[PDB]
């Protein structure tokens, strides 16, 4: 029905487990008390790479095929710098292939040390679209690789709903999860394992209201994506939902909760200085939803609620500036 | 025979335990790797209040009308912290000495601390909080050499101990070393093959020499480190103990402090302060390389998390 099914999510289960971690999921008394629900804390900040994003990269690395002639990939190719980018080169480390990212000229230089600091190979473009989807299909046709989606290809997704399994398992009692939702290739992974397993417990996404397209779509009941990048501290999630992960998103996740920019700095800093867990800003979006007034009109029935703290990515300097 | 002994820790355990978290022990592959050993690390950091000190503090003002109507202390950071929340657990006012930066005053008053303003002298602090301690029928508890602190404190290695049954040595910073000293009796009850290891700032060294020395040298001016935390001399009820019961000191300097405190940021994702990092930068050390082989699972302690994160810039 979907691009994905449980059995997938299953299958990426079995592909990787061998290779990542079964994060732990830590508890709060403080924001226990600030919510008045039992909040559990999916740790994928602890995840290899720093961010859950190993899932679905490791699992694409697993399982796609480059060709109708050749069921091997020789080569990984993305057009991600950021989280996905570095949790696909090292899926292909692991499965000792070359990674490759499409950069920019444009792109700054922090940027290309970041990349190349993480073992990839750089390869350029200009800054368009119809030269990084020309370059990308040049280095896939001549390495034999597979491009890799950072959120619209199932089999990421499918990575990324290994989170969910982990979370049932740890968490017997969880009566909702909350998701930040950029692309919503976690988040419909999720939805996709929740329904199948438990559908009595929610699945809620939590949104930056400068980057609401999921909100929006949802409020729509179509597809609409952000007509220009947004701009937000939550940098992880400027990408709009997408073609495969839209259906999923409309008819299984039960709400969007959207947060200002100063509620998700508000969180994160929580988190640092009461939790102790340094998140990147766009983890701090999950507990900035659980935090705001909206929240409270969810019933108190729904009490013990999992947040998954996304990813641990930060530049701890970059901080000051705010 | 100690000041405490085991029997004094398990009272402690049973004392606390329903006050306090049962941390979680976390491992990381990259440590390992830098280290060639398996590494554990007790998550002390994420203890109420920021640190272990509540486990020594609670014990201490529900071991000592009876009951205190309030506390007071010397000690202003962690100690201070902990020993306010144990108050509040216990539903009673908590007052610290404060003499007469603002930006620690506005601090203290946000964990509920209550200020009893003095001079800023030696004999002013003292009378101020003596004497506040009598007025208020309260009680005076020490950081580190108090028994009911020190056997409060030995309960991490009751967890550790647990939670790692494997475990081969813990590496456990040292200041005024009633952390080291409740963990050594401990663990030697326990599990003595298991090796006790201290991990001291060199600028800070009082307890290595004393070691080396064979008897209690405490630092001769109040040191300068960044690890704020173990600036204490070790005293007079902890030297015996660590005297025999601690297996080594690792000493370390500032530069491997902070470096051992940035690749837990970064590596680990955890926000631990840089005294926490003392017992990082020691299993990292030159010297911890030396350490037999048969020596494996390492349990190291994370003994806090309070750290102000705008004042990294610093450093
Ligand atoms: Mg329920
Ligand atoms: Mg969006
Ligand atoms: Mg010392
Ligand atoms: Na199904
Ligand atoms: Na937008
Ligand atoms: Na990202
Ligand atoms: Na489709």
């Amino acid at each position: 029905q979907y691009d994905i099914s449980f059995a997938d999510v299953e299958k990426a289960h079995i592909n990787i487990r061998d290779s990542i971690h079964l994060t732990p999921v830590l508890t709060s008394s403080i924001l226990n008390q600030l919510t008045g629900r039992n909040l559990f804390f999916k740790c994928e900040l602890f995840q290899k790479t720093g961010s859950f994003k190993i899932r679905g990269a490791l699992n694409a690395v697993r399982s796609l095929v480059p060709d109708a002639l050749e069921r091997k990939p020789k080569a990984v190719v993305t057009h991600s710098s950021g989280n996905h980018g570095q949790a696909l080169t090292y899926a292909a480390k692991l499965e000792g292939i070359p990674a490759y990212i499409v950069v920019p000229q444009t792109a700054p230089d922090c940027k290309k040390l970041a990349i190349q600091a993480y073992g990839a190979s750089i390869v350029y473009c200009e800054p368009s679209d119809e030269s990084r989807e020309n370059v990308a299909k040049r280095v896939t046709e001549e390495t034999e690789g597979i491009m890799v989606h950072p959120n619209q290809e199932p089999a990421v997704i499918a990575g990324q709903g290994t989170i969910a399994l982990e979370v049932l398992n740890q968490v017997p009692l969880v009566d909702a999860l909350v998701v930040p939702v950029g692309g919503g290739g976690m988040l419909a992974g999720i939805a996709i394992t929740v329904k199948a397993l438990k559908p009595s417990v929610k699945v809620y996404a939590a949104e930056p209201s400068n980057a609401d397209d999921c909100y929006q779509s949802k409020l729509k009941g179509k597809l609409m994506p952000n007509l220009y990048p947004p701009e937000t501290i939550a940098d992880g999630v400027k990408s709009s939902i997408g073609l495969n992960t839209w259906p999923i998103i409309r008819d299984l996740v039960d709400d969007i909760f959207t947060v200002t920019e100063d509620e998700i700095k508000c969180a994160t800093q929580l988190v640092w200085e009461r939790m102790k867990l340094l998140i990147e800003p766009t983890a701090g979006v999950g507990v900035a939803a659980v935090l705001s007034q909206h929240f409270q009109t969810v019933s108190p029935e729904v009490k013990n609620i999992c947040i998954v703290l996304s990813g641990g990515n930060v530049d701890l300097t970059s901080s000051i500036t705010w």
